[PDB]
């Protein structure tokens, strides 16, 4: 038949994935690849890295593929997916790097952000772009690395520099970045939202937001706007195993995610497991901007006439990382899988909760002088309930993230999906189920992520028809965990968390 | 030479030890015995298996004090020492145990406390004895035991009941209990500052204390309280390899380790480690009633005219049961040897807090809705720094107390000494004397509980003349000294109470 490939490239490795008709992968290939962190909280990558990982995972799978009997030929179009944020600066006229990619955890940007957050107007940006100032948007990162290596302001003056997220260096090298008849330098509405230079509600760059940073658009090239899915706006890959097979998708990872999961309904969600959580939620054609600290966001912009849908997005820092933190600092158990063992072997949490604040916690609660805090032990206590606590700890901080979503949406959860992750613990997402309220979906097909991507590209290239089309199709290990628990239990349980929350605030002193 | 005895009856464990004229043991011999758990929160034991573990400790030191070339004439007296409040009816005609003792964490009494307490006359109780009403004491244990065995109420009605702590029930039986010549139902000032039953200032039985308890003085045989140093009242071992030597000695197993620290003084603490702690702080001649929780209490009577003195007490629930709940809930390692290595792992406590409350917090905090809080987790945390925390909790609370004590009674700390478990841990030693500002004395010499019993037998029978001979001739690592600058001290204990008042109202029912 025919197929669509997904590049994605994330924060440590890269992989290509070829789907079938109905998204599942009939061949794959992944690296890691390197991160570099030249000093403390400063997390780089060469842009080359992420190319080259990234040529070499095509390599890999159609070398399979063509064990398969198939060639690029029966590859109708790629899609692409990224991490977020991650900057990357090249020269317009040699269209090479200028300076290493800043990932998008670098925390570099720290004082800068201060004196931004003191500037006057700082007060508009978030009703804008949907974001507010940190650390994190590339806005920063983009005008830190002009403000601080004087190869790339330099070319800004000069009029040479290029900036782009990692989709559009991506797509702009995969073309033949600048040595190619009709360069491309693009990005989706899902990456460039995550800028804080494009204004959300229309969906393109915004002279007011570019003005408070410092850019100016006549002196910058910036990439292109384009939506996440397209024939033609995206160009092709030049040379290799894909030459000639073009590029028809692209969308950040968080929103990928969520177009992989389905979720194209007001109030349908996802969650992404890692070291921490990524939570998405669609809310439809209208942006919602938060009043509890999620991110304003598009959830993806596949065009023909229709229009863009957005996301509410929360994140939870500890997810992964409280598993590890069990494993590793307390030495409970060498394997993640013991872990969940230990959780399974006992009835409940004993009684134990686990505010997993190492630092701090975030959205809806904003409580910046909490550290980590366990309540409920007693000489009864032991390794289970540790664990199981550890594990209701991002079930509870889900729920809440939820909770907010559904008061600044207006749209009542419909539904949540899980992938990455923690989402393997059948007890954890049992938790969920129970401590939600709702049926909790987890997708046999693991590389979720990419096929979002694949979607996008095949809707360009009628793959898909429609996105009725595209559920039917991919519906077509447990994978649906109900609700459980008694509810006045849910609450109950939910309770004892916001109460060892509130107690656990106030415990830094400075 | 001469030597004394002492028989150290405990609540696990009995022994018996022959000192020298230095405090030093040249003999010993240890049994455990059998606790009995029938129910939750129950805790008995037979009275002949404290009586037995204890005669064949007797027996097992005697064949090596005779291999040494010694024989119980070279024994001039023994003291007894004993776990305290555990409670023993036996019938006064055949001198037979009627019930099982009921030892002293026994909870059976927790729903007759709280109708005592509901009781009018309870607010006067505590300023009578010393003592508030809890399950400890031996008066609700009796109390219980005459209300829900009808053996002990027959008894108690047909004038029969006799009540003894293990010290009035071993001094009984090994004077030869009912059939002996001369026998003996007696108990010292420490013991029976325990039950409630005793005014704490005549060291007299209360008949306010007793009818509050509905305890008939003439009904039930109560032990004749006596000094804990007397060289008669206490008659002699009636047979065995001891037989005719006198029993010259008796205290409370807390005050005889105080006494066993030769902490004489007013101002003079001591800490004994265990699954928890017990510290007591001598007070002098007059009884200090705490406002605080702490119990008031006698810490030895030497009588020969000379006056009672008198002890603050407080108790922490987990020490030692800290490092076992590292060691197997947690599983860090599996020795306390190795718990303690990882505590030293690390320099400090890595911004760890530990509010130990795993049954709430007692004197001077008094939070009974609190549970075991761990604060100050993060990403850098390892097993050393909560190790280092959950030893840093001791000795934070060991403060607390102290302070405590001090406050109530006026006297300036002058000394800590410490014996028993986690007192072997230097770092948990040393930084009890960094948190509190003062040396902490640890005796290489471990029987401190035994020897304060030998040392009330030896007073009362010229082993020792004065306490002053006591003290130079046992004083024939030993001392930790603060070496943390008191800015540093301060600001840990303050972070301690913010924990501890950040772990309050966690228990919701």
């Amino acid at each position: 038949g025919s197929f669509v490939g997904s590049i994605d490239q994330g924060t440590t490795s890269s992989r290509f994935l070829i789907f079938n008709g109905e998204g599942n992968p009939v061949a794959s290939h992944q690296i890691e690849f390197e991160n570099l962190y030249p000093k403390s909280g400063w997390h780089e990558q060469d842009p080359y890295e992420l190319l080259n990982s990234v040529q070499q995972c095509i390599d890999g799978a159609m070398h399979k593929f063509a064990s398969l009997g198939y060639s690029k030929e029966n590859i109708r179009a790629i899609g692409i997916t990224n991490q977020r944020e991650t900057t990357v600066v090249w020269d317009s006229v040699t269209g090479e790097p200028l300076h290493n990619a800043i990932v998008w955890p670098d925390t570099r940007t720290s004082a800068l952000v201060r004196e931004l957050k003191a500037r006057q107007s700082a007060d508009s940006l978030l009703e804008l772009c949907g974001l507010p100032l940190s650390t994190y948007p590339s806005s920063v990162k983009l005008l830190w690395l002009i403000q601080n290596v004087d190869a790339v302001k330099q070319a800004y003056e000069e009029g040479r520099l290029a900036f782009g997220t990692v989709d559009s260096w991506l797509i702009y090298k995969l073309n033949g970045g600048a040595q190619a008849e009709r360069p491309i330098h693009v990005t989706d509405s899902t990456n460039a939202s995550r800028t804080m230079f494009m204004n959300l509600r229309t969906l393109q760059y915004d002279d007011k937001l570019l003005g408070f940073f410092g850019i100016d658009r006549n002196k910058i090239k910036l990439p292109k706007i384009v939506p996440s899915s397209d024939p033609e706006a995206f160009g092709k890959v030049a040379t290799g195993a894909l030459a000639g097979v073009p590029i028809a998708g692209c969308l950040g990872d968080q929103s990928s995610a969520l177009v992989g999961q389905c979720g194209f309904s007001p109030g349908q969600a996802k969650n992404t497991y890692g070291t921490g959580c990524f939570l998405l939620y669609n809310v439809g054609t209208e942006p919602v901007i938060s009043k509890y600290g999620l991110l304003a966001t598009v959830a993806y912009d596949f065009g023909r006439g229709r229009k863009p849908v957005y996301a509410l997005e929360g994140s939870i820092a500890v997810a992964g990382a409280g598993i590890t933190f069990l494993m590793n600092n307390l030495g409970f158990a060498p394997k993640p899988s013991e872990i969940n063992a230990l959780a399974e072997s006992v009835l409940d949490n004993g009684g134990v909760v686990f505010v997993t604040a190492f630092s701090g916690l975030f959205a809806p609660y904003w409580i910046d002088d909490a550290k980590g805090t366990l309540f409920g032990i007693t000489q009864h206590t032991t390794k289970g309930h540790i664990a199981r606590a550890t594990l209701e700890a991002t079930c509870y901080q889900t729920r809440a993230i939820l909770d907010a979503m559904e008061k600044d949406s207006g749209h009542k959860l419909e539904s949540l999906a899980v992938d990455g992750g923690l989402s393997a613990s059948d007890l954890c997402m049992q938790t969920q189920a129970d401590i939600s309220g709702i049926p909790v979906d987890r997708p046999r097909m693991r590389e979720t992520t990419a096929l979002g991507a694949a979607i996008a590209a095949g809707l360009a290239t009628g793959v898909w028809r429609e996105l009725d089309h595209v559920k039917e199709s991919i519906a077509g290990a447990r994978e649906v965990f109900y609700p459980k628990m008694d509810r006045k239990k849910a609450e109950r349980l939910f309770r004892k968390w916001e109460q060892a929350v509130e107690m656990s605030r106030g415990w830094v002193r400075e």
